């Protein structure tokens, strides 16, 4: 690939990629960082295996992407209220979309994982949008969705940095399409979900100790796999803030 | 009701009505005819019980509504190729919509019917449209459907005489929504059909000898009931022509 | 028809019928009553037009069918707590199926109705069962449904008097199929409901003053039509009790 | 793991695994082979990376599993009519199920692959069955499916070697459930397919040169990913025969 400061091993031909040849415990210069971010924007989700960093180093790193909020809930490691831990989102979703302004991204970090199982699967909502017929794109271009646990977001959002359109709806937080009856709203959204969760649009992340991963919370969805029952899974994550999604 | 030359007994509060106090075998004057037609346009389907007319009288009558085509197929009574007889449309549909210009209306006439069973059920596609949320109306306003057995018609049509919008799609003749993929097209149309065939939008016509009925082939659908197996059902019908449906 | 003491005018070829030639204000002898009941069992729903009876006469009449319970809720005419009045069941259903022992039947009586609209539609759940393939009948023969507002009933019930099998489920009161997951339960029941609410299985009752109607609450469903907004509709009904439904 | 002659790196906690520490170009002894096969039966799909074998060696290897048929169609490398090549099954399916006796297994072998993309995804039909409620298992235990391009197979099959029950239906070859109407058959199968193609039941195989993979054609399904457009993908495969599937 066209990348001189980082090695870059794409996971599928649709999203996801792996990054090596960089010590995350050290500071990185503009041209190394310009590459890391240029990658994250093209692949949508990126991971860095065998990065034995510290929580302070975890924060700084996240901050490079954008301001570092705590999510209220979750339990932050006491000492680091920006760094929160993980040990129901086995339905595909993206995170905290009931917020006027949900997270741009999240950076996740493997502490103690199982040998196998406890994968995380992601999918591309650029792709989901992108595979709708021009006629269907037009038909729902201007619709809005009500997300809750309360707010409204557009059904198709433009990425603030990259300007690609991405379909934006998820079954965990989306009540209905504003202005439609429920029979109507249900009808569409179900189609749109059965369409986005196709296997062609997905990828699967294998979890290995001190791997550090970043996903774009606007233009992907993701889901936990429950195939580890019995085995300890302990990861941490910081949350980076984004503007209000828009069309 | 507000009707001085014809008695008028509405079947439901959504469509359909019954008309008496008029000898169909005689000619009718402007103000009697102005009423018959003013009714047909409000009720969408009308019937006239115990009208022992002749096929010539059947034609003239139809012609009052508009030019009288034969449908190729069907079998016309030999002697009257405009008058065709009846003895698969047990799915709801409207007639011959695969035509660049389908029938405006049809006039049907009971020769030998059963005592009961062999009803005909109709429904209102004004109502179907009318009960869609303003937001959903807008969402599909500008879509087109491909009808076959080949042509395109709009998904929402304006009535040429009355100017009411009416949803216009049917599962017997409609392949798909132009420009959409089949998974997409299927999704909508199924909703739209499951929505239009609601019981609230329907009515049911009881068939009795020398009853003469007229239905509006643009803004209704209709379906045969198969509950007469064993009993003779013989009706005739002329077909009145309409312009190309439009939005 | 084969009926010497009552005139009997079947509404469709699937269910429903009309009964005249009997003064309901008078007592009726075994052979007249033997006919009324022999009809109710074949047609599933029966009506008697222009019966200007009294509430006491309404009770006695109902009692001929079976014991006369009050439903708690509903509002009984004060003076007659067995006689309850009517002025959400616009979804098809049958009545009070959340009871260990729901009503066998109900007798309804028209006080002040509109000229048209405010029909009541019924359907046959004998027919619904009856049109399932032998293979599908077998597949769900032994299933149970959980009904609530709490109890279990079989999915296919045998009529206590007639011994015809009837499909027995309804979307207003049925939570799920016992033992199945919700994705599973949903799947079937939706099919079974989309199948039973077909138009071929239905009929529609026209409501006229002092008409008195009886429906079989085990083997039909029924639904109110909302096409009278603005017009006064006042009917009364007594409720006749039935055993626990069984297979 | 409990394996002394082969190294064994499970792909997910549901199916699939990777096998190293064995030169496939050499013969292997009972206890090494007893392990390879004991693995294939537990993981359902297995792969061997960086095995630069020959087509004769490819055949012998396959034969160890069972007799080696050609599939008519496909194009066999001229010189080896048992060894067939690959360069519509982007719907999930299993192979040639329209046969009275479909393939037990297939062995596939990577010649020239892309750097990334052109993955193959598999899923477990043990798991699919296994996650149905006991009540639903019972409900469809005894059903049959008609497969075509013509034959009948059971909807739930017992594995001839292992004796685990596995759900057995696929949307590419299955017409309908025998004895049911199409509305009925459609209803179930759609549920069963929407249920089996869940992400939790899947895995994804990364393709790398001279990797040799074996999948169990009775108890998995699999699907091609179209994310390589432009890049050369050339694999070969032999096909191993199985008895008629049974319950
Ligand atoms: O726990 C994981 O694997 C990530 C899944 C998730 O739902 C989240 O926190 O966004
Ligand atoms: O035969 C009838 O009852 C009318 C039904 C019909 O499909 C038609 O000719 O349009
Ligand atoms: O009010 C009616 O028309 C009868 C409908 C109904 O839901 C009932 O009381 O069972
Ligand atoms: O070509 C592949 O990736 C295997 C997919 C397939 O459909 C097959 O041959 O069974
Ligand atoms: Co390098
Ligand atoms: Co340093
Ligand atoms: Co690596
Ligand atoms: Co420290
Ligand atoms: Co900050
Ligand atoms: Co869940
Ligand atoms: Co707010
Ligand atoms: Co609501
Ligand atoms: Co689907
Ligand atoms: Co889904
Ligand atoms: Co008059
Ligand atoms: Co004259
Ligand atoms: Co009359
Ligand atoms: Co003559
Ligand atoms: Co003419
Ligand atoms: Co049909
Ligand atoms: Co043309
Ligand atoms: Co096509
Ligand atoms: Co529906
Ligand atoms: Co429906
Ligand atoms: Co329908
Ligand atoms: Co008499
Ligand atoms: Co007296
Ligand atoms: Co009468
Ligand atoms: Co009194
Ligand atoms: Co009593
Ligand atoms: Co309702
Ligand atoms: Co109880
Ligand atoms: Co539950
Ligand atoms: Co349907
Ligand atoms: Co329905
Ligand atoms: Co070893
Ligand atoms: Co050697
Ligand atoms: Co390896
Ligand atoms: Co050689
Ligand atoms: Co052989
Ligand atoms: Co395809
Ligand atoms: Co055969
Ligand atoms: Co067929
Ligand atoms: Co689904
Ligand atoms: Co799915
Ligand atoms: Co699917």
């Amino acid at each position: 690939n066209k990348y001189r400061f980082i090695d870059v091993q794409p996971l599928t031909g649709v999203l996801g990629a792996e990054i090596t040849g960089v010590d995350l415990r050290e500071p990185l210069d503009d041209s190394t960082w310009n590459e890391i971010l240029d990658a994250f924007h093209t692949y949508q989700v990126i991971y860095f295996p065998g990065q034995a960093i510290t929580n302070e180093q975890h924060i700084a790193f996240s901050r490079r992407f954008g301001p570092v909020d705590p999510v209220p809930i979750l339990k932050s490691i006491e000492g680091y209220p920006e760094v929160q831990m993980i040990r129901i989102g086995d339905d595909w979703h993206t995170d905290s979309t009931f917020l006027d302004a949900p997270p741009a991204a999240v950076v996740m970090r493997a502490i103690e994982v199982p040998e196998y199982g406890g994968d995380t699967g992601f999918l591309s909502m650029y792709s989901a949008w992108e595979t709708l017929s021009p006629t269907m794109q037009a038909t729902i271009e201007g619709l809005n969705v009500v997300h809750s646990a309360e707010t409204v977001h557009p059904l198709v959002v433009t990425h603030p940095v990259t300007g690609r359109r991405a379909l934006y709806c998820n079954q965990v937080y989306c009540q209905k399409i504003q202005g439609m009856t429920d029979a109507e709203s249900k009808s569409l959204l179900q189609f749109l979900y059965e369409h986005a969760t196709k296997f062609d649009f997905t990828c699967r992340v294998r979890w290995k100790k001190d791997q550090v991963l970043v996903w774009d919370n606007l233009c992907t969805m993701h889901r936990a796999v429950p195939d580890y029952a019995g085995k300890f899974r302990y990861l941490t994550r910081t949350t980076v803030a984004g503007d209000k999604p828009s069309r």
